[PDB]
């Protein structure tokens, strides 16, 4: 299996242990669980790729592998990949950000923490809509880790979508991505919603919220709704072979 941390460390022979890890959907482990960490906390420039066999150059083959757990192994192997995100996130590479999205949805949800403080960071970062997608689904592959419903973030979530008065680089898009970002994460809260009808001083994020989520939001107002998370962008994708 410790043949494959024995093993020499190009590249050429390391993508056999990229391709080796996708031997290892087979397991489900039991314990290769520290050797995992051992020669990524190595730390390599492959990455956390969708590649070519549905397995991860070497990251997300773990999540895809252990199911869910250990996350008591994945809370440092949490800061050996925020460590990371920190040069690792320009407006171009979107090439780890689809490789921290794809990381998002697999792993969830999902005790963990300042990963729920610092995404946060890397979405608070006002200039950071710069490839659109990457951070329009920061708000589709953040949600759907129900984990974000445990909310501190609202109201620091409603102070990242009017700091934005709509129009960034989103734009009819923070439309749908504040519908997704809030119904099934939503209330059992009131003051986060009497706000929004201020904020309109916007004419996107005001009249996709004017027909979709502030209508089942004249809807939410005197009854919540369930499901109809089968409506604005669906893709949940099943694991077989």
């Amino acid at each position: 299996g410790i043949i494959l941390v024995m093993r020499s460390c190009p590249p050429s022979q390391l993508d056999f242990y990229f391709q080796q890890l996708g031997s290892l959907i087979s397991i489900v482990k039991q314990h290769i669980r520290p050797h995992v960490e051992k020669i990524y906390g190595v730390i390599r420039e492959f990455f956390p790729i969708i590649k070519l066999q549905i397995t991860i150059i070497s990251v997300i083959e773990s999540i895809s592998k252990a199911l869910e757990g250990e996350f008591k192994r994945f809370v440092p192997e949490t800061l050996t990949f925020f460590l990371d995100i920190l040069e690792n996130d320009q407006s171009n590479k979107r090439i780890v950000p689809i490789r921290i999205l794809k990381s998002l949805v697999t792993f969830g949800p999902n005790l963990e923490d300042y990963s729920h403080l610092i995404m946060p960071i890397v979405v608070r970062m006002t200039e950071y809509s710069a490839g659109s997608l990457k951070k329009i689904s920061i708000i589709t592959l953040g949600r759907l880790a129900k984990n974000i419903n445990l909310s501190e973030m609202s109201s620091r979530i409603v102070q990242a979508l009017v700091r934005i008065l709509n129009n960034g680089d989103r734009e009819l898009t923070k439309a749908t991505m504040n519908t997704l970002s809030l119904l099934l994460l939503q209330l059992g809260t009131d003051f986060v919603v009497f706000v929004p009808v201020i904020n309109k001083a916007l004419l996107r994020n005001r009249i996709q919220h004017s027909v979709y989520d502030q209508l089942v939001n004249k809807l939410l107002n005197n009854e919540c709704l369930p499901t109809n998370i089968i409506f604005d962008k669906e893709n949940e994708v099943p694991e077989r072979k």
